[PDB]
Parts: C-alpha cells; structure tokens; sequence
C-alpha cells in the first residue's frame, strides 16, 4: 500500500531528524 | 487505513520540525 | 487528494532534513 | 569517519526516497 | 510496474537508513 | 574519507531538489 509507504517513510524520517539532533547537541556539548 | 497513515504522518512532520529547531539552536550556539 | 498532499508534505520533510544533515557534516570540513 | 560514512549513506537513501515519491507521483497523475 | 518499484526502493532505502542510525548510536555512545 | 562523503552528501542535496522539482510538477 502507497499509504503505508509514507507513513513508514514519515516515521523514519522522524527518526533521522531525532538522531541528528543527538549528533548537534554531542558536538556541541 | 489511510485516516490512520495521514494521522501518524501528520505527527512525524511535527516531530520533525522540532529536532530541525533544535539542530538549528546547537549549529548557530 | 490526501495521498497526493502526504506525499507533498513527506518530500518537503526530507529536504529540510538533508540541509540539515548537510550542516552538521560541514563539523569534519578542513 | 562513523559519522561521515552514516551521514553520507543517509543522504543516498533520502535521495532514493525522493526518487521513488516522484515516481509515485507521476504513477497516479 | 511503476508503484511496484518505487516501494521496493523505498523498502530498500529505509533498510539503509535502519543500519545508518545503528552507526550513528555506536559512534555516540 | 570524510571528503568523499561531503562531496556525495552535495549530490546527494542536488539530486533531491530535482526530485522534489519533479513531484511540484506532477501534482500540477
């Protein structure tokens, strides 16, 4: 299904965003 | 079902747009 | 339709992510 | 180099992504 | 045909992914 | 090592915008 695709998309991309966050804040802090 | 998919997406985007926020804090800090 | 804004909304998504990720690797630059 | 090679094998698979939501797209025109 | 193959790269990119926030976990941690 | 990866993360960047550019289009 095409809806599924984009909601496993979506939440992977959640992911990804929250994981870099990790990265910027390690560097930084 | 895709009500279900648009919601949880729906979530992702905003969950996204507040780890970029906090990227865009820790590169500019 | 709401498969077509969904998808539209997800491709904004991922490139506001790669600019991002594209930042933080400029760190190992030299 | 475990950041660097993350992030790059992150980039390729958002640009696989973007391919294939474009091919979606043009699927259901 | 078209859909087809854009969920198969899909499912291939976010295996990428999952492997990618592994790496980035370790290099943190 | 590190500069390769910042050179295929650039095209990378490229190549979604093309893509993105692509979608805008098909959703006309």
């Amino acid at each position: 299904e095409i809806a599924q695709a984009l909601k496993e998309i979506a939440k992977a991309l959640k992911e990804i965003a929250y994981a870099l966050k990790e990265i910027a804040q390690a560097l930084k802090g």
